[PDB]
């Protein structure tokens, strides 16, 4: 005589074998005996009729039209409209919800995340017509046009990061299919591997709420439990009393996804999937209403990731490829993991299996990579569970390992776990209710923002996380998160001149033998930094951390530079609309001249470039575009040089040769800061001194792993970026360091045809090169610093509209 009854979907998760009432007695198989019957009742369906109104209670029915329903809280969420002619909410007008109006007794007001697997952002404006009630939502409430996923753009993933605010590779799920090699496990979607608490690091939103004393709902809704049911589950939790009912709650819906894999993204079968998730939202609202909670929750429509047209005919074959290929796993799909079959394998070599998969046919659909080399915006490095060898597949394809696998299982037309830039993959943001802003369109952002707001509505205090708090103030209406800058750690030192030219033994020359009193106060007072005001527009970078540094000041350029790493953590320059490009002089090709500020134990050599016969040089400020002749020689200081291989130097030479320019013309000028990265650790975090993997040979010169750009101007582009009155616009990147450019297929052609392709897959968030670097940019402008944080997390993706 099992024992559900009173306790339908508990809240405190008891222990078996004391039987379960709950949304992992299914998922566990472990029930009450009477947990159908109780817990699952479908009697008369979900809607009230004219002929149920006034009935009877009778427990059989799924949900009820009696009179007594509403303090109960049980009602069918129709009731209202059937049996006390009650509008429908979508055909109520948009009214402001200025402030919660909640019940007394409510301490805050609830939230409820409303996820919808495969939403893709295009959804939202080619479903308009069919979803009713979400129109409603986004064009009352505050939304994005869209909101970028997480990299794999896959459900547990991206589920996970809205849950914590972290990287999957924090976090830990760093994929739908992982093997852990600590513990010798495997993580898959089928299955009870994935239930085991130690895949799932970091404090997801349930734990953060219950460790400050508020309650939470279930995430993990089981497949068996309709749509319906969980709606009515709810808005039932929601009728509780004060101290038993949850502060924050979550639906899941498996649609769009599970239809968009079988008809692809806009399928002609796919408008019905639509109009049954607008039917739910509309049935959420309409209870809610009923409850008189509709002006007083705070509802996020948010989905995981978009979906894209994938065919089993577009896929690629590692078996074309690799002779070898029965030695190798490959986690397969819309991205690849490889690893070898045994750690037996003594012959197993990751570079041959690169070198093999490396632009072998002329429109290869993949493109093979070290993790460590990934484009950093990913942030899929530092985790034991993503192998070394990744296969990053473009749009539209899958990857897999020998024919049999794909035919074995075309059955499908859409997928996803694209890299979380390319438009089809985008996903979907609506806030509403009283703390989320008024008829509001917000820029688009990452989903890795959200766990912050979602602490800020509910009063808590997040869990330490990537996101930027405060970078959404924007969304809300109040609760806003007003953040401080983080303190300077390290004051800069200004030095003068303080040493003789030969003083220095670098084996560097400049043939530079050419000696007015107005013009030598003129070169004296640039070096006391008369022109920083037109080349630090936005003030100095702080350090936040503990090292020794010096600013220098030229005319064209301003850096801090290190005497740890031996040159400028930061170079920073504008660039006019009206500025012309000049070219190296004879005079000056070899050129390094010694700085008679920095002494020269913290000075590069030139002698350790020339023994080592990998390793050239270039310069962070670009020779150029000097200003004159006389401070060209300033481009050539032994200050402003920077160790890079001659492959990379291809790459940097016509950014700053053509790039740079074309950018000062077409955004009306430009502030550039530049630098190096040193992440040799692959944690995306900056390398302290004892990290470094790699020195010019013979010397202390550190190796950077990348090297950085921020190019800064007016949002306003009729104002030149050196005098903007308003809001910034900003695009950067982040630059692998390598010695060769096999990442770049055709890059035997020209620069003008490959250079500015491998420059958008890099781009960065400033935050990226922030982290990367302990630099904090942007410290003094006239702009709200909310407003300056919603900045630094922007990415320039370089995808169409
Ligand atoms: C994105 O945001 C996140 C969150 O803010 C950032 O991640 C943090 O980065 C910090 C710096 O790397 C890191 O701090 C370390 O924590 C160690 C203690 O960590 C444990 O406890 C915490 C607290 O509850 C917990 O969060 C951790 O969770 C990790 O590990 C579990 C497995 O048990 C996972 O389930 C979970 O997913 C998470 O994994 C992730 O982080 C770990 C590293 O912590 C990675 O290895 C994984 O791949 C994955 O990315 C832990 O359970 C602490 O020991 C470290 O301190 C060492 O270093 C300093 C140096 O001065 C020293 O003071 C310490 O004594 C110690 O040194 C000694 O140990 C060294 C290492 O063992 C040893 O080599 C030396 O010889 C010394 O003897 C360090 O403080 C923090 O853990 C994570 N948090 C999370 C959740 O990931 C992230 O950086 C942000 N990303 C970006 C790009 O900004
Ligand atoms: C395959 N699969 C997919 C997800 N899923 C399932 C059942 N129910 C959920 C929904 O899960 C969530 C919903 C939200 Cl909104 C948030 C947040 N934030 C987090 C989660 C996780 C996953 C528990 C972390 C299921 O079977
Ligand atoms: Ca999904
Ligand atoms: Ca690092
Ligand atoms: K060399
Ligand atoms: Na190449
Ligand atoms: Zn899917």
């Amino acid at each position: 005589s099992g024992s559900c009854k009173g306790r339908c979907f508990e809240l405190q998760e008891v222990g078996p074998p004391d039987c379960r009432c709950d949304n992992l007695c299914k998922s566990y198989s472990s029930c009450c005996h009477d947990f159908d019957e109780l817990c699952l009742k479908t009697a008369r369906g979900w809607e009230c009729t004219k002929d149920r109104c006034g009935e009877v209670r009778n427990e059989e029915n799924a949900c009820h039209c009696s009179e007594d329903c509403l303090s109960r809280g049980d009602c069918c969420t129709n009731y209202q409209v059937v049996c006390k002619g009650e509008s429908h909410w979508v055909d109520d007008d948009c009214e402001e919800i200025k402030v919660p109006e909640c019940p007394a007794g409510f301490v805050r007001p609830p939230l409820i995340i409303f996820s919808v697997d495969g939403f893709r952002a295009s959804y939202m404006k080619k479903g308009s017509k069919v979803m009713p009630n979400i129109e409603k939502l986004r064009s009352c409430g505050t939304h994005a046009p869209y909101m970028r996923p997480v990299y794999p753009t896959k459900t547990f993933p991206n589920l996970y990061t809205l849950a914590t605010g972290l990287y999957p590779e924090s976090h830990g799920i760093v994929g739908n299919s992982m093997y852990d090699p600590v513990f010798d496990a495997s993580f898959h979607l089928r299955g009870r591997e994935k239930f085991n608490h130690r895949w799932w690091g970091g404090q997801p939103l349930w734990i953060t709420a219950t460790k400050q004393g508020v309650r939470a709902g279930t995430f993990f809704w089981s497949v068996s439990i309709p749509h319906e049911r969980r709606i009515l589950t709810i808005l039932q939790w929601l009728s509780l009393p004060d101290n038993e009912r949850p502060s924050v709650y979550a639906f899941y819906s498996e649609q769009p996804d599970f239809s968009g894999h079988k008809y692809g993204p806009f399928g002609p079968e796919m408008t019905n999937p639509l109009r049954e998730i607008d039917k739910t939202v509309g049935q959420l609202m309409d209870g809610l209403k009923q409850l008189r909670l509709h002006r007083c929750v705070n509802v996020i429509f948010v989905g995981d990731h978009g979906m894209e047209d994938v065919t089993c005919d577009r896929t690629e074959f590692l078996s074309n490829y690799l002779t070898n290929v029965d030695d190798i796993t490959l986690v397969p799909g819309t991205l690849g993991r490889i690893r070898a079959k045994s750690i037996n394998n003594s012959k197993y070599d990751p570079k041959t299996i690169i070198a093999a998969l490396t632009c072998k046919k002329p429109d290869q659909h993949f493109k093979p990579y070290m993790k460590q080399h990934l484009p950093k915006r990913l942030h899929y490095a530092n985790n034991r569970r993503i192998e070394d060898i990744h296969l990053l597949v473009d749009r539209r394809w899958h990857v897999a390992r020998k024919p049999l696998d794909v035919y074995k299982k075309c059955f499908f037309q859409g997928d996803h776990g694209f890299d979380n830039k390319v438009n089809s993959m985008q996903t979907v943001f609506v806030g509403y209710g009283p703390t989320f802003k008024y008829r509001t369109k917000v820029p688009p952002f990452e989903n890795i923002e959200l766990y912050n707001v979602m602490c800020d509505l509910l009063g808590l205090k997040p869990a330490p996380n990537n996101g930027t708090h405060g970078s959404l103030n924007h969304l809300l209406r109040t609760n806003t998160f007003r953040p401080t800058m983080p303190d300077e750690v390290s004051r800069p030192n200004y030095p003068g001149i303080m040493y003789l030219q030969s003083e220095f033994d670098l084996g560097c020359t400049c043939d530079d033998k050419v000696e007015n009193k107005l013009e030598e106060l003129n070169k004296r007072l640039h070096t006391k930094g008369s022109t920083k005001e037109r080349h630090l527009l936005y003030g100095r970078p702080a350090v936040l951390y503990r090292t020794s540094y010096d600013i220098l000041y030229h005319t064209d350029f301003e850096s801090g530079y290190s005497e740890i790493f031996l040159m400028p953590l930061w170079t920073s320059y504008t660039i006019s609309k009206q500025a012309e490009v000049s070219s190296i002089p004879e005079h000056l090709t070899n050129c390094v001249r010694p700085d008679v500020r920095v002494s020269p134990g913290f000075s590069q050599n030139c002698l350790a470039y020339k023994n080592d016969k990998q390793m050239s040089y270039g310069f962070l400020f670009p020779p150029y575009l000097s200003s004159s002749p006389e401070a060209k020689y300033d481009a050539f200081l032994v200050t402003n040089m920077v160790p890079m291989y001659p492959a990379f130097k291809r790459v940097w030479a016509y950014f700053q040769r053509v790039l740079v320019k074309k950018y000062a013309s077409e955004r009306n000028g430009v502030n550039v800061i530049s630098g190096p990265i040193f992440d040799y650790n692959y944690d995306g975090l900056r390398d302290t001194e004892d990290e470094i993997k790699q020195y010019v040979e013979g010397s202390s010169i550190p190796v950077p792993t990348h090297y950085y750009s921020i190019i800064t101007s007016c949002l306003d582009f009729t104002q030149p970026a050196d005098k903007c009155d308003g809001p910034l616009s900003v695009s950067s990147f982040i630059l692998p360091h390598r010695p060769d450019n096999d990442e770049s297929c055709n890059s035997s052609e020209d620069e003008s045809k490959w250079v500015e392709e491998l420059m958008k897959m890099h781009t960065a968030r400033v935050r990226d090169i922030e982290h990367l670097t302990g630099l904090d940019f942007y410290r003094k402008t006239s702009r709200s610093y909310s407003e300056i944080l919603t900045l630094k997390t922007y990415l320039h993706t370089y995808e169409s509209e």
